[PDB]
């Protein structure tokens, strides 16, 4: 699978049928339609930077990974009675500013999107387990806005040179990336999956209703990234955001 014409989200249903399933993510958010739910808690995440592990290009993006052995970075609140252990957080952006995110707010495209994985570490023991399971992976979605340069994503940016191509692999300790979440921790909530194949609708989302911002330049360095093995002709990562899907009577909370 992939994001061109001949393996993209228009394809994905032929090796992964769930593509065509009734809670798939992103979704298009409306808010004269999302419900305030009472029963909601506050976002609560707190990171160990000891927990950084490594940066890696994986053709289609690139996934920064963390130790998830211990509850040192665990997300709280919300809609959760449950811990979940924070793994890895990544990006998904277009091939021009104005339409790169994954989820919309009432139709509104963004130019990225950041998405921050857990896993639920009271029911579960290794990703793998819970990945599969309704209840098993927490993501926190938070919209990126093209404008002022965001020196928060500079330690990650600067990393992107050390794995260019498909593959590539290298150390990134000593990093919070709540740094990266917007000041607010304001979110809606809704049953949904993964962005992406295996599209395991086992995903709680929680999208941050406030944006954090990012200069063209930086998306610039997104596409920088070659899809390629080293050696071949380069390829750059211009792209890898899917489509919004069907809400399929799904309901969207809100904290706020
Ligand atoms: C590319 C780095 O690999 C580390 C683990 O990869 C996974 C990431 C995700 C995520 F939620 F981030 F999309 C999901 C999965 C899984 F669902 F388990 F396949 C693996
Ligand atoms: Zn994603």
């Amino acid at each position: 699978w992939g994001y061109d014409d001949k393996n993209g989200p228009e394809q994905w249903s032929k090796l992964y049928p769930i593509a065509n399933g009734n809670n798939q993510s992103p979704v298009d958010i409306k808010t004269s339609e999302t419900k305030h739910d009472t029963s909601l808690k506050p976002i609560s995440v707190s990171y160990n930077p000891a927990t950084a592990k490594e940066i890696i290009n994986v053709g289609h993006s690139f996934h920064v990974n963390f130790e998830d052995n211990d509850n040192r970075s665990v997300l709280k609140g919300g809609p959760f009675s449950d811990s979940y252990r924070l793994f890895q957080f990544h990006f998904h952006w277009g091939s021009t500013n104005e339409h790169g995110s994954e989820h919309t707010v009432d139709g509104v495209k963004y130019s990225a999107e950041l998405h921050v994985a857990h896993w639920n570490s009271a029911k579960y023991s290794s990703l793998a387990e819970a990945a599969s399971k309704a209840d098993g992976l927490a993501v926190i979605g938070v919209l990126m806005k093209v404008g002022e340069a965001n020196p928060k994503l500079q330690k990650v940016l600067d990393a992107l040179q050390a794995i260019k191509t498909k593959g590539k692999r290298a150390p990134f300790t000593n990093f919070d990336p709540s740094t990266l979440l917007p000041s607010s921790l304001d979110f809606w909530t809704y049953p949904g999956s993964l962005t992406h194949p295996p599209l395991y609708e086992s995903v709680t989302w929680i999208i941050c209703k406030e944006s954090i911002s990012v200069s063209s330049e930086q998306l610039a360095q997104f596409r920088s990234l070659l899809s390629n093995v080293e050696g071949d002709n380069a390829v750059p990562m211009q792209h890898n955001n899917r489509p919004t899907q069907p809400l399929k009577g799904r309901t969207v909370r809100a904290s706020f």
